[PDB]
């Protein structure tokens, strides 16, 4: 188990963001948007999680980071269930020794690309029962939704904001969207943005998710 | 060994166009196109074969059209030479037979999308020592050229038109730039050109190469 990087705000901490990369990447990768985000939100703590070095098999069984398996790309979308649950699971553990440094449960949030955004949706609408601040899900989808999906009255309460590229060809639009859908279905505040790009992140992007934040901050 | 699409022109063939379709899909995937482009060369006849139907390693051994094996992706690419150069052999013959049929071998086009695109570099650039009216290659790349690549003297005046979307995350922008590359330092004319879109394909790109085609034949 590698160590979750913890990037220092300006003043004393109050807020954090825990930040999840997608497949293959570290815990550096989302760092330069973690300090860009910290010109502005003054009080926020970022957490820069690294999922376990395992087996990926679409790459051949070759060894990296990874927040759970895929199988196969297509038809079927198929990846590790199980994996994803103990990643969920350490995500949760995350938030409690978060608690534990005196920053305010409705005061977290929960941020995640592509694979990583897989395991906050399930985190955060699936296993979370108490307060929290929100979920930022970026070019992602949420393969444990469906139709069978109940959120207790706690879960309701947590806003989301779901952001995508129109010409993303590794999670198309279609299942970010779904992801969406079945919390707005659902009562939960959710907000939609796309951009024109493909599986990255822009500046025009993080510039919203740092109005969004603040907002909910504010 | 399921047999070619023909799509013959409104007046007597005088070129072809051999187009090969990418990774899961079907000799059907194109023929829209090629129709809409025989609306504009009156004399050129479309033949698109289809993919032999093999296990794909990266989607799971489902069996699907394929014009070579996937075995990884990242960050290791790892493919099959060997079905790689049976499909190369078979793109060849289908040359062999249009030129048989009483076509120019000047005249005859290889086009590629995706996995297509990689199996017609492979043809004209490593295999085929002959005349040959050009390559047109569609948001892919070159598994097969290295530093090593070295060109013939009829190899480098076959033309080709590679083009690709910026937002690609299937085949990115730069592994089809890179082929353009090593086709521009050994002595090739070849165009590029970029579109604002993912992997697939724009009725722009498909004006732009009805365009560049009416000049190869004029």
């Amino acid at each position: 188990m590698t160590e979750p990087l913890i990037l220092q705000p300006a003043k004393p901490a109050d807020a954090c963001v825990i930040w999840l990369h997608g497949l293959g990447a570290d815990r550096y990768d989302f760092m330069p948007v973690a300090e860009a985000l910290q010109e502005s939100l003054l009080t926020t703590r970022f957490v820069l999680p690294q999922a376990p070095t395992r087996p990926v098999t679409i790459n051949g069984g070759y060894e990296m980071p990874s927040w759970y398996d895929i199988k196969a790309m297509s038809p079927a979308r198929s990846i590790s269930l199980e994996e994803l649950e103990v990643s969920a699971k350490m995500v949760t553990d995350l938030i409690e020794a978060q608690k534990r440094t005196g920053i305010d449960a409705s005061r977290i949030f929960l941020a995640g690309f592509s694979q990583g955004g897989a395991v906050v949706f399930h985190t955060a609408f699936i296993n979370w029962q108490g307060p929290l601040g929100g979920v930022i899900a970026l070019s992602t989808y949420a393969p444990t939704f469906g139709d069978e999906l109940e959120l207790s009255a706690s879960q309701q309460r947590i806003p989301a904001l779901c952001l995508h590229g129109q010409y993303d060809d590794v999670v198309q639009n279609a299942m970010g969207r779904s992801a969406f859908e079945h919390l707005k279905s659902r009562g939960v505040t959710v907000t939609w943005q796309e951009y024109p790009m493909g599986h990255e992140v822009l500046p025009q992007e993080i510039h919203d998710i740092g109005a969004w934040l603040a907002a909910r901050l504010g």
